[PDB]
């Protein structure tokens, strides 16, 4: 699998939403989400990410920055679910999850419904309208790393429980 994201090394801070980013970044206005992070092998920098809808916007926000300078650095990143790409590594502060039943076709649902143990630190911000796969964005992969490799009964949903998937980074 993989699906269309761009990576970036910004910073904002904390105050800027989607309503305030295209005030600087006008090639990534097509985007519906935006969230704050750390570079993932530099905690002394804070970076963000961004979410778009396909690739035939994604491609055109990229070309944006192309004039042989910039105040800024786009780089590649494909998550994808498939343990088969050579390379590959396990995420940082991301996931999935799956097994929830098909009575689950809007996010407010399942926001507050998650369990604990994957309902503590995170959040929702990718699920499928119709189809039943969700990702997901944790803040405390101290503990996540411990959950990733768990092995007690812990997920209910509806008396039925569930599991998490698996995720891993692809750069180019």
């Amino acid at each position: 699998m993989k699906v269309p994201m761009l990576v970036l090394d910004p910073a904002l801070p904390a105050n800027i939403t989607l309503k305030d980013l295209p005030s600087l970044y006008p090639s990534f206005h097509s985007a519906s989400d935006i969230f704050n992070v750390a570079k993932p092998k530099n905690p002394s920098t804070n970076v963000s990410v961004v979410v778009f809808d396909s690739t035939k916007d994604v491609e055109d926000a990229h070309s944006g920055l192309l004039k042989g300078n910039s105040r800024q650095t786009v780089w590649r990143g494909y998550l994808t679910t498939d343990k088969e790409v050579p390379g590959l590594v396990l995420m940082q502060d991301l996931a999935f999850l799956s097994g929830f039943p098909p009575t689950f076709k809007e996010t407010n649902q399942l926001k507050t419904k998650l369990p604990e143990n994957l309902s503590s630190k995170v959040k929702l911000l990718q699920l499928y309208s119709e189809a039943s796969v969700a990702l997901l964005k944790l803040n405390n992969p101290k503990d996540f790393q411990e959950l990733n490799k768990q092995t007690k009964k812990n997920m209910t949903i509806d008396g039925k429980e569930l599991t998490i998937s698996p995720a891993y980074l692809l750069w180019d």
